[PDB]
DNA sequence: ATGTACAAACACACATCAAAGGTTTATAGATACATTGAAACTTTTATATACGCGCCTTTTTTTTTT
């Protein structure tokens, strides 16, 4: 509602029917011919020079970049919406498609492309010279201010004001769209629904949140601080929040943890206003304050963070703020002095708000921040946008769709993010558990899946292989119930939820730079803390449907957060896939976007040498049939 | 429809901190011997003088067995 779904929907514009091709225009003109109606991308015989052409292709659709002449392409509806930042000559892309009119030129698609170039940069929501107003700016969304009632009748005929930009400032459209068809000064009351009304009245309107163009502020408790540096993937995001008129903001999809505070530093530094920051959990947040927050540009003293047990200095500093949603994303609240903090900052006209990895966060709890801050601008930072909660209003119509993707196979040609060759070992199955798996019921069937004799024979082989060629391991699995049994039946450490803080320390200290106790297991809450800077030998064993997304996201921090820049980087991933079992199809459906990312995958049902393992307990299958007798228990508890 | 493993509050059961105190003992006060050198102390005598007292020495009296 306030936000819009439009941030997780790539792979579109595929305009082609049972008779798509028109009289091949590019048939004669063969310098370049992408799939037009689709928006697909394909080179032409009068034109093979590719590498420099990365950017032009970046404007449209999805490639196949292990393609030879070129990679693939596609149309994208909101994709043109993103392109407005440059906002170049619209027909030029069509003019570029002029040669690329491969079939008879799909003017309809071209119009669709002209349409594909309709919204972004054609935004419409008024603003005024140190205030906000009820007008509109570009053709794509112009009326998204003027004809309105929360933007038009919620646009107030006030003439013009920077100093007069405050009383109203039908709430602060300080982040209004492109502005000023006759712009009626914006008010102070009711856009918390406008953001909902927007797509409700479906205005593809390009929000704009300025750098100094709202003098409801003698611009407030920030200031520019640029000390930072840049790896090859920054600047676009930074200038991505400028546009036309006055500045703006948006949403960006990233493998996070890359000093994303630093990019957060800039835009906040570049508005000098009131801003707050948010992260998941005192479980999660502390990987932020002090190894990647001070090599940067901020003074050492200001901010406060709040848990009323992990509390700070509140009622104290005029400067900026930082908190957690789930803290107040709920009627959860520890010390009523929280409501000594709650009321203002909630009610406070924050210039900007920072939300981070809201991906897992549900509307059923995510709407609180929507109902909490309503800051004049917002930060969009999560893991993945194609989702399971693909529901109606994603945070876009609040902030925007994804602004910057990542880049993996050919920009990382500046910085190698950990060359991957994924492995899935296709271990067959025995009916012995499986027979009563044919007798099972609700997901307590899946426990039987965990009862596979094959995992063991391979499990050590993985440990053996890794150390037979001598590189240490990081493993992935689930369902601790017996997976914990696996651990100290693997000769390897056990890790489990519902665990005291004390014991968490003994895991790493005489363990990291040592070279002997070189194996690890993972829980379902421990993954919410950290992964080692070591052992990119990545082995999946056990997972679970739906979690697949975050499970796949869970795999992310290992490699992408790594940045070392060697020649090859012979790194690999591995996984356990017990054959003839309920999940692998869903795992293939999980695999369905594995090499989507270009980070590839190779399969081995059996390698050269899996059986080389003589230390496996249950070497003969009667212990595996002893296992059957233990296999009963929990599934006889079940 | 439909509730379930999973992890955030939210106030609390759990491991920790800290004041108090018997007991031990160097550690020191005070202690009782251990040293020794040092000066305050002893001896002749004879010599008469003019004493006693006890002891040299002896005269007179005093007391058991055949």
């Amino acid at each position: 509602p306030a936000d819009f779904v439009p941030d997780s929907v790539s792979g579109m514009f595929r305009s082609h029917d049972f008779s798509y091709l028109r009289l091949r225009p590019d048939h004669a003109s063969r310098p370049l011919w992408i799939s037009p109606s689709d928006g697909r991308i394909i080179l032409e015989s009068f034109s093979p020079l590719a590498e420099q052409a990365q950017d032009f292709l970046v404007t449209i659709a999805e490639p196949i970049s292990r393609p030879s002449h070129i990679h693939e392409y596609k149309i994208t509806a909101y994709s043109l919406y993103a392109a407005v930042s440059v906002g170049l000559e619209t027909d030029d892309i069509i003019s570029v498609l002029d040669r690329l009119s491969k079939v008879p030129v799909a003017e309809s698609i071209i119009n669709f492309i002209k349409g594909a170039t309709i919204s972004y940069g054609k935004v419409k929501l008024v603003i005024k010279h140190n205030r906000y107003f009820v007008e509109t700016t570009q053709a794509d969304i112009l009326q998204m201010l003027l004809n309105d009632s929360v933007i038009g009748p919620l646009r107030i005929d006030s003439d013009h004001q920077v100093q007069p930009p405050e009383d109203v400032l039908e709430r602060e459209e300080e982040d209004d769209d492109i502005d000023a068809v006759h712009s009626f000064e914006i008010a102070n009351e009711s856009v918390e629904v406008v953001k909902k009304r927007c797509q409700e009245i479906d205005y593809p309107v390009l929000e704009e949140y300025d750098f100094r163009n709202d003098h409801r502020n003698p611009d407030l408790d920030i200031d520019l601080k640029p000390s930072t540096q840049i790896r090859p993937y920054q600047e676009k995001s930074l200038s991505k929040m400028f546009g036309n008129g006055r500045a703006r903001s948006g949403i960006i999809v990233l493998p996070c943890g890359a000093g994303k505070t630093l990019v957060g530093i800039t835009a906040a530094c570049t508005i000098k206003k009131s801003v707050i920051v948010l992260c998941t959990s005192s479980v999660s947040v502390m990987q932020w304050r002090q190894q990647f927050l001070q090599w940067c540009t901020l003074q050492p003293e200001n901010c406060a963070v709040f848990t009323s047990d992990n509390k700070e200095m509140f009622q104290t500093e005029s400067g900026l703020v930082v908190s957690t949603y789930s803290m107040v994303a709920n009627t959860r609240n520890r010390s009523h002095d929280s409501q000594k903090v709650m009321d203002f900052l909630t009610g406070r006209e924050w210039g900007f708000i920072i939300l981070d990895e809201v991906h897992v966060v549900p509307a059923a709890m995510f709407r609180r921040v929507v109902s909490t801050i309503a800051a004049h601008a917002k930060l969009g930072l999560t893991a993945t946008l194609v989702r399971e909660d693909d529901k109606i209003g994603d945070l876009n119509f609040l902030i925007g769709p994804k602004l910057y993707e990542a880049n993996w196979m050919e920009l990382s040609q500046k910085g190698h993010i950990a060359n991957v060759q994924c492995a899935e070992v296709w271990c067959p199955m025995t009916a012995e558990f499986y027979q009563e798996y044919l007798r099972e019921t609700a997901r307590k069937r899946m426990l039987l899946y965990i009862m596979n004799p094959t995992k063991f024979q391979a499990c050590q082989f993985l440990i053996q292989y890794h150390e037979r060629r001598g590189d240490k391991i990081i493993v992935f699995s689930d369902n601790v119930y017996a997976l914990q049994e696996y651990a100290l039946k693997m000769g390897k450490p056990f890790i489990y939820g519902s665990t005291p803080q004390q014991e968490r320390m003994n895991i790493l200290q005489n363990f990291q730079y040592n070279d002997q106790i070189n194996t690890i297991f993972l829980s379902k809450v421990g993954d919410t803390s950290i992964d080692l800077p070591e052992a990119t030998c990545l082995i999946q064993i056990s997972s679970h449907y739906g979690s697949r997304r975050q499970e796949a996201q869970r795999l992310g921090r290992i490699l992408r957060a790594k940045r070392r820049n060697d020649e090859g980087f012979n790194a690999f991933f591995y996984s356990l896939v017990s054959k003839d079992t309920q999940e692998m199809y869903y795992s293939t459906k999980r695999q369905a976007f594995l090499v989507d990312q270009g980070y590839a995958f190779k399969v081995i049902t059996h390698l050269h040498g899996m059986e080389n393992i003589p230390n496996l307990a249950y070497a003969s299958p009667r212990e595996r049939r002893e296992l059957l007798q233990e296999v009963l228990l929990k599934n006889e508890e079940a």
